[PDB]
C-alpha cells in the first residue's frame, strides 16, 4: 500500500502469468527483467523495492547472482520465491536468502494462487532481537562501531591501555552488546569480517592517540576461529606497517576456553604475535582445568580474570585466595594482570591490598565510542 | 658450489668464512638481504622481529633461499611453532662445532624420509600437484559415464606420490583449500577438452568437510565455471559420510547452493556411520559411491553382497545413481551385474591417469564402444 | 528473569566442570549436575521443575535422549539447549525429534562453551519462558522406588502382539511385551518404567519374570498345535552376564520346549554398543537354535559387520517407517533398501506401528512381508492372545 | 606394510564403531576394541604385541592416560594415535609426556576418523619402524588377585618434612607388593590394575589396619605424627565409608585427628556429588584431608561450598621442572600463595638434592617428602625414624 515488487523470471510465458497474477493482489507498482543483466539494471536506477522474486529450481546459478547484486545494491528488503522450496532442504535455504542480508518471506509455485500472495503480502506487511538478516546488513553497511574500555592502575588514577569492544549502531534499536549479534555471526562465520572493521577503527584510533603522546595499548578481542586462520598474523602486521603504528602498541586477547578448543594450527598465529611484539593476553583466566599449565607452555604477557572474581570477595574468601595466588603468578612470570568489573571503592582498595595493578568497571570507566574516549584519555 | 646468506654479525661469518666452500652473500637488514640477491639463510628470530619476520618472507617466494639455521638457540616452549612457522613458509628447517655439524648434513643431505611440511608448501607455490583422472564406466559396456579427480604430486626427487604423503600436512596447516582451487581448474580445463572432443564427461572434486564452511565456497565454484564457459551439471562434488559427520554448522549453505546451481553432489564411502539411511533422507545427493571393501569381501561375504542389493535398491527407489569402487576383476564384474550395479571405478577399467593418459584413455573407449 | 533452573548431562568430568564453572558466572539461579542416568532422574525425582536442560547426544556412560523422552514426560522441563554442535544435514530431524517430545529447542552451545554464547541462550530462553506450556509435576511417571517395589510385587504382565502376514493378517508369530499392572495407575507401557528399570539394571529381573509366563504361554500354544514362537525383548546390559545363554536354555529345557520355539530381540543401538565379550551370548542363543531378531532397524550398515557370522534370523524396522511414509516419501526408499537387504541375507522383516489400511498396501507394494500393529492386533494378555490364536 | 595390530581405545560406542569401521578398510592387520580398561589390559595380556594404540586422553569411563601408562611398562606397544587434536598449547607438553612414557607418538586423528588420514598415519608408522626404542616385569590380573588375596601388600611410609631442619611434621602411607619372584614393587607394578579391576578398596583396608597399628604405637608414645592414607575415587562411592573408616579408628583407641586422607586433584575432578557428601563427612569427623598432585589450576576449589582440605601437594614433577621448565617456578610460587591465603598448608614431593631444596625455601615452600630426608620405610625403621626426632 503500495508495495514495489521486483520479478525476476526468464520463461516469457511464465513473466507474462506471474507479473498478470501480481497486478490482481499487489497494491503498487511491478517491474520486470528477462535475465540478470536486466534486472541489474532495474536496480542501478529504482529505489526502494519491496519485495524480490526470482525462480530458483529453474534457474539456478543465474537467480543466486541476481540475490547478490539485489543484496549489493542494497535497494531490496524481502524475497519470495517462484517455486515451492524442497521441505527437506527449507531452513537451508532460507538461511542462504538471510546471510545475503535479504528477508525470506515466502516461497510459492507457479502459476500462483491467488490466496498465496495475499497471504504473503498480509505477512509483509504486517512486518512494520535481530534477525540474521539484519546483521548481515548491518555488517554489510558499517553499523558497526569500536568502543573503549580503559585498563586503569588501581591507586593513583593511572590509564594504561583499553578493551576494544564491539558495539552495533541499529537504525531502531540502537547501541547493543555481542550478546545480540555474536550468535549469528558465531553460527554463520561473520566474525572476521567484523574484526576487521573494528581492527581498523581501532588503529585509527590508535594513531589519534599517538599523535597526542599518548601510550595507551589497545587490545583487540580475537575469536579462536580466526586463531586458524592461514594469514591473519601477517595480516595484522600489513595494516600495523599501513598505519605506521607499532606491534606493541597493540594487544590480542583469546579466552582460556576458546584456547581450548582452538584450531590444531593457532600456535603459527600465535608465535607470530609474540615475535612480532603483540601483546598477548589470556582473557577470563581459570575457566579450564589446566589454567597454570597453559601459562606455562605460552608466553601470555597479559592475564584477565572476569567480573565474577571481585563480586565474590566480600561473601566468598576462596576468591580472594585465588586473586592472590594469580597477583604471585603475574608477578612470578613478569607479566601484567588485569582484574575486571570493579564497581566500587571498597572493592578497589580490596585489591590493592591482595596485590593487583590494574583494573576495569564502572567505577572508572564504562565502554566509550571514539571519542567520549579521545577526551576521557586528554585527561588523568 | 655452495651459497650461504646469514642476517657479533661478524664472529659467525669468520667462522663460516673458514666452513663453508663457496659464495658468502651478506646483509643488516630485509631490505638489505632483498637486494642481496641482484642456499642457506642463518638468522636471528628474536629480532621480535617483525624486521626478523619480513626476511623470509620474500625469500620464500622468491625461491632465493631453500634452507633456514637461525641465529639464536629460542625458548623451548614455543620451538615446535617457531620451526612449523619457518616450515609453513616453504623454507627447510636444519637447526639452531654443532654449527658445522648442520652444513655437511645437508650440503649431503638409499631409502629416503617422507617430504617436509617445508616440502609440501613449496611444492604447492611451485606447481607440482596435478589432477588425475579415474573414469567411472558403465559396467555394462565399458563406461564412460564420467570421472573422479584426485590429487597426486610430481615430487622432483620421488616421483608421483599419493595424498598419504602430503595431505596430513595440509590439513594440519590449512593448505587444502588452497590445493582444491589448483586441481578444480585444472579439472575444468582438462573438461574443456573433453567436450571439444565430443564427450560430456562429468568431472567429480572431492571436497575436504572444513572448505563447506568456507563463506564462498559455492559462488566461486559458480564464478569459476562462468569463466571456463561451462555448465554447473559438467561437474561433481563428493563428499565422505564421516567427512559431512564433522563438517562445520554452515554446511548446508553450501550444499544448498551447489545443489540449487545443479552442479552434482555425491556421498562418498556411504554407510561409514551411523545414521546412513536417515542422512541420505535428509539431504538429495544426486549419487552416492561404495568403498571398495564392499567388492573385496564379495566372495568370502555373503553379507557384502547383500548391502550391495539393498544399496543398488536404496538409489533406484531415490532415483539417483550408485558407484561402486574397487573393480579390479572380470568375475567380480559380473557378480556386480547379477546385483544390479551399474556405474563402477577400479583397476579393471583403470587407475587414475594424468590428463594426456587420460584423454587417451577416453579416445580408445570410445573407439573400442563405436565398433 | 529469577531462578533459572538449569539441569547439565554430561558424562566427562572435565568438560562437565568447564561447562558448569561457565555457567555458575553467567546462569541467575541454580546449576545442577548430572554425570549418568542415576543422577539424572535422581535430581528431576527432587526437582519441582527443570527450566532448561543441557544436554550431550552421544555420551558413553548415559543415553542422554532417553533421558530426555523420560524428562518430557515428566512435565518438569521447558528446554533443551545440546552441546554438540553436530551433524549439519541432520539437524533439522534432532529438533523436530526434541520438539516432538514436548520439549523446546534453545540451542546449542559450543565445545568451547563461551560465556557470550551463553548469555544469548538465556536472554532467548526468557523471552520465550510465558509463551512455554506451565511445568507441572505429572503424578504419573512412577518414581524409581515406586518402579522397584512393582517389580518385586509381581505386577508386571507379559502382554503378546502378534505378527502376521500383510496380505490376508495370517498369524506368524508375537512379540511379547511388558506391560505394568500399576495398584492405582492402571496398565502402564514400557513409556513408564522402562527406562527407570534400565537405568537402575533392573531389566534383568523383568525379562526373568516376563520369560517364564512366557514360556507357559508358548507350552500353551505347543499343546494346541499352533506353532506360534515367542519373541522376548533383551536389553544390552542383560548381555553382561556370561550364563544368559544358559540360564535361558535350562529354562527352555524346563518348560519342555526347544530353542527354536522362541525368539530374541535387541535394538540395532543396544547391539552396536555391546562389548564383543557381551556379543559372545547371541552367538550362543544363535547356536543353541532361537530365533534371532534385530529391531528398530533402519539406520544403517555398520550393525552388520560386528560379527563374524550374522546370527539373525529376523530385522524389524522402526515402526518410526510407516508414519514418516507420507510425512517425508523418501522413507520409502529406505524401507525398500531393507526389503532388498533382507532378502538378500535370506531373513525375514517385520515392519510394526502398521495402523491403517492405506498403509498395509503401500508396505505390500514395496516388498514387506510381515507386520505388526493396531490395524491387525493391539498386545493382548494371556487368555485374548490364546483366544485370538484360533482363527485362520 | 601389513599384519599390524591395532588397539582402539573408545568409550563411546558410536565413535567407536565410526572408528573400527574406518580402520578395517585401511589397516592391513587386526583391529582390536576395548571400551573400557578392564577390556584394554585383557586384549593387552592375550597379546604379546600392538603396533599402534588409538587412544583418547578425555573419556568418561576409562582412563585412557593411565592406560597408556600401563601399556609402556608392559613393554608391548609401539606407537600412538590420539582421537582428539585437543589443546594448541598443551600439544608439546602432551606429546612429550607420551614420549617420556617411552612410546612413541604418530599424531591425532580427527575424532570421526578420515581414511586417507588414517593410511597417512601409517605411512608414517611405517616410516618409523625401525627407530630406537628407549627405557619393566608387569605382573599379570591374576597375579595380582592372588598376590591381594594372600596378604602380600605392606605398608611403607614415608616422613612429610620442614624444609628448613628435617623437623618430623607427618607420613604418608605408600603401597608395595612383597612379590614372591620378582621382590618389593610400588604402585607403578600393580594399583592400575587393581584400580580397574575394583580392588583399590580390598587393597586400602588392608594397608589403612596396617597404619593404624602404627600409628597406635606412635600414640602409646606419645609421639603424635599424623599419618595419611590415599583414598581412591571409586571408594567415595560406598556411603557406609566413613562409618567403616569410623568404626576401625575405634577398634585401634584413636581419634578421627590421627589421621589424614589424599585425594588427587584429578580424582576429586572425576567424582558424582554423592561421593564427595564422604569426603565431608570424613572432615566432619575431624580426620585431616589432603589434595594430593595439585597444580593444574584453580577449578577444583569451588566443587564445593565449603573448602574441606587441611593440605595441598604438589606433584614430584614440579621439582623435576625447575631446571628444565623455568616457568613452572612460578606456579609453585602461586601454590605457596594459594595454600597461605587459603590457611592451609602446602608439601612438596620428590626432593632428591639439596640444591633444589635451597629454591623451593626461596619460593617460599615450607613442608616437603623426597628422598633427600627419607625414603619410603618398613613399619620398623619407621617407628625407629620417628624415635630420633
Ligand atoms: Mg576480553
Ligand atoms: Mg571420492
Ligand atoms: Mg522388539
Ligand atoms: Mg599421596
Amino acid at each position: 500500500n503500495d508495495l514495489n515488487v521486483l520479478v525476476l523470471e526468464d520463461e516469457p510465458f511464465q513473466r507474462l502469468v506471474a507479473v498478470t497474477a501480481l497486478k490482481k493482489v499487489v497494491p503498487g507498482s511491478i517491474l520486470e527483467a528477462a535475465d540478470g543483466k536486466e534486472a541489474v539494471a532495474i536496480l542501478e536506477s529504482c529505489g526502494h523495492v519491496d519485495i524480490a522474486i526470482c525462480d530458483l529450481q529453474m534457474s539456478g546459478m543465474d537467480g543466486l547472482a541476481f540475490l547478490r547484486h539485489a543484496s549489493l545494491s542494497g535497494k531490496v528488503h524481502s524475497v519470495i520465491l517462484s517455486s515451492e522450496v524442497d521441505p527437506i532442504l527449507r531452513q537451508a535455504t532460507i538461511s542462504m536468502i538471510e546471510c545475503l542480508g535479504l528477508n525470506f518471506l515466502g516461497d510459492l509455485g507457479k502459476p500462483f494462487s491467488l490466496e498465496r500472495i495475499t497471504a504473503l503480502l498480509t505477512r509483509y506487511n504486517a512486518r512494520r532481537l535481530p534477525s540474521v538478516a539484519d546483521v548481515v546488513r548491518g555488517l554489510d553497511n558499517g553499523e558497526f562501531e569500536a568502543y573503549y574500555q580503559p585498563k586503569v592502575a588501581l591507586d593513583g588514577g593511572g590509564l594504561i591501555g583499553a578493551e576494544v569492544l564491539a558495539r552495533w549502531n541499529h537504525p531502531h534499536l540502537g547501541v547493543l552488546p555481542p550478546s545480540h549479534f555474536l550468535y549469528v555471526m558465531e553460527t554463520y562465520n561473520l566474525v572476521d569480517k567484523l574484526f576487521w572493521q573494528l581492527f581498523s577503527q581501532g588503529l585509527a584510533t590508535r594513531r589519534k592517540l599517538a599523535q597526542l603522546g599518548q601510550p595507551i595499548n589497545l587490545a583487540f578481542n580475537v575469536h579462536p576461529s580466526q586463531l586458524g586462520s592461514r594469514a591473519l598474523a601477517e595480516n595484522i602486521s600489513a595494516l600495523l606497517t599501513e598505519f605506521h603504528l607499532p606491534p606493541s602498541s597493540v594487544m590480542f586477547e583469546i579466552t582460556e576456553t576458546g584456547l581450548i578448543s582452538a584450531p590444531a594450527s593457532s600456535l603459527e598465529n600465535l608465535v607470530r604475535l609474540w615475535i612480532m611484539g603483540c601483546g598477548l593476553a589470556m582473557d577470563d583466566f581459570g575457566a579450564g582445568y589446566s589454567s597454570l599449565d597453559r601459562l606455562c607452555e605460552f608466553p601470555f604477557s597479559q592475564i584477565k580474570l572476569d567480573r565474577t572474581f571481585v563480586q565474590k570477595m566480600k561473601t566468598q574468601p576462596r576468591s580472594c585466595a585465588v586473586i592472590s595466588s594469580v597477583v604471585a603468578l603475574a608477578q612470578a612470570l613478569g607479566i601484567s594482570l588485569v582484574v575486571e568489573g570493579v564497581e566500587s571503592d571498597e572493592q578497589r582498595v580490596r585489591l590493592i591490598e591482595l596485590g593487583c595493578s590494574i583494573a576495569q568497571g564502572y567505577l572508572f570507566a564504562r565502554p566509550m565510542p571514539e571519542q567520549h574516549f579521545l577526551d576521557y584519555c586528554s585527561g588523568s
